[PDB]
């Protein structure tokens, strides 16, 4: 019952100090499944887009990281077509000091500053590294098609 209690605490804190753009919480009786939304960051190719994510807390959260994946298609070196995310805090650098909130904001920093040297989609990493304007254009094209 430890996991459920921490999931309720994060929901309380989030509800009481709401972010202005992103959001997350339960969408049903099952507290271990959350939906989250982030806005494509202003000043990025993702601007105006709304990206949905699905979160599954494990039964020994917060000592193991939540499973977080996009359900909205997105063009990015570190996010693949199944929506899996390469972000170290979701893997090796997870800590119980971290929260869904800081995970979302971190994903936003990832969107604004990709890590092409550790990619999930090699072709997108290539384009990001060699032609940023093209990368930005395609990123914007996919935002308009899939996230708006």
């Amino acid at each position: 019952g430890m996991a459920l209690k921490r999931i309720n605490k994060e929901l309380s804190d989030l509800a009481r100090d709401p972010p202005a753009q992103c959001s997350a919480g339960p969408v049903g009786d099952d507290m271990f499944h959350w939906q989250a939304t982030i806005m494509g960051p202003n000043d990025s190719p993702y601007q105006g887009g709304v990206f949905f994510l699905t979160i599954h807390f494990p039964t020994d959260y917060p000592f193991k990281p939540p499973k977080v994946a996009f359900t909205t298609r997105i063009y990015h070196p570190n996010i693949n077509s199944n929506g899996s995310i390469c972000l170290d805090i979701l893997r090796s650098q997870w800590s119980p000091a971290l929260t869904i909130s800081k995970v979302l904001l971190s994903i936003c920093s990832l969107l604004c500053d990709p890590n092409p040297d550790d990619p999930l989609v090699p072709e997108i990493a290539r384009i990001y590294k060699t032609d940023r304007d093209k990368y930005n254009r395609i990123s914007r094209e996919w935002t308009q098609k899939y996230a708006m």
